[PDB]
């Protein structure tokens, strides 16, 4: 009998959360709660309307995230480092001796929470943290309260993505002066984001202001990407928050002035990073590259002195 309204307050919050938590709001805040508070009444009284990504789940629920080890589908990657000019050069100057020249992607490398998120036939199913590489903790009902992470992907695929979770700068900021005002401070937005995924209750999570930057996918075979920067346009097509300043570079002076660009504009982030990952672009260039006992022969971690 309801659904005709209850399509359209999942339409109208979808589009109003995508906007404001992925996107500039088209509505102020008093519109947005009014909808989620509408749809959150029509669930109460008739829960036959509630569904599995419904936008009241970002709110959270009773339903605690068990905590549990669970294996990733596929191992997460560990990247050497380079802590000056020289160890890229050193990198640039291994790959270009082995394939030739290569086009390099530059991205931040936020200063968060690596989590694994598996999608079932589109749909958002599990949440881990990064563990040990192989093993994380299951922390799925705590992720889903975060507007960054589709419930559902514009395709319904079978892929586990690799993201960074992290709490904003400015709210962090605005916590810990909570904090003051009233308890011990947050030492910084990275200890802040681990406390609020640790919570034993969603809700708890759903009132802290969280984000991710997806990174990479375990499985390109469902994408038409033939290179990294490729595929994270896939991702931003498929309904996922990527970081809009990656960049596409010729050679290793590219790279240099990508990192001297960022040393100086950092503080201008409305989140903290911790370096800059540069990956070869093209996905056959990186299979040649291979890996070492431990991390690939084709990324490499910057990190700030
Ligand atoms: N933390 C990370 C590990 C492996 C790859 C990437 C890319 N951005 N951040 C990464
Ligand atoms: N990450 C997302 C993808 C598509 C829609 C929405 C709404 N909130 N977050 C979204
Ligand atoms: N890592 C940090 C510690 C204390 C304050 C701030 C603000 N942005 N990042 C911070």
């Amino acid at each position: 009998d309801l659904s005709s309204r209850v399509n359209e307050l999942h339409d109208l919050l979808n589009q109003y959360s995508y906007e404001y938590y992925v996107e500039n709001p088209s509505v102020p805040d008093s519109e947005y709660d009014k909808l989620l508070h509408e749809l959150i009444k029509i669930e109460e009284e008739h829960p036959e309307y509630k569904t599995v990504d419904s936008p009241t789940v970002r709110v959270g629920g009773e339903a605690q995230a068990s905590f549990n080890k669970v294996n990733h589908d596929t191992p997460m990657l560990s990247l050497g480092n380079a802590f000056n000019e020289d160890d890229l050069r050193k990198f640039d100057q291994r790959i270009r001796e082995q394939i030739g020249n290569v086009e390099y992607m530059c991205e931040l490398k936020i200063d968060g929470l690596a989590v694994s998120l598996k999608y079932v036939d589109g749909y958002f199913v599990q949440g881990l943290t990064r563990g040990d590489g192989t093993t994380g903790e299951d922390i799925t009902e705590n992720l889903k309260t975060i507007h960054a992470i589709p419930l559902k992907m514009k395709e319904p695929l079978n892929v586990e993505v690799r993201g960074e979770a992290y709490m904003p700068r400015r709210s962090f900021l605005r916590l810990n002066e909570e904090k003051e005002k009233n308890e011990q401070l947050f030492a910084n937005p990275r200890n802040a984001a681990a406390g609020s995924l640790r919570q034993l209750d969603s809700k708890l999570t759903a009132k802290r202001k969280l984000s991710v930057f997806i990174y990479s996918v375990n499985d390109f075979t469902d994408f038409n990407a033939r290179s990294q920067s490729e595929a994270l346009d896939e991702l931003d097509k498929l309904g996922f928050t990527t970081n809009k300043n990656r960049a596409r570079v010729n050679n290793i002076d590219g790279v240099l002035e990508y990192i001297e660009k960022w040393t100086s504009q950092r503080e201008s982030l409305p989140y903290d990073i911790d370096g800059i990952v540069i990956k070869v672009n093209d996905l056959d260039q990186q299979d040649e590259m291979g890996f070492t006992q431990k991390s690939p022969r084709w990324a490499i971690a910057y990190k700030f002195p």
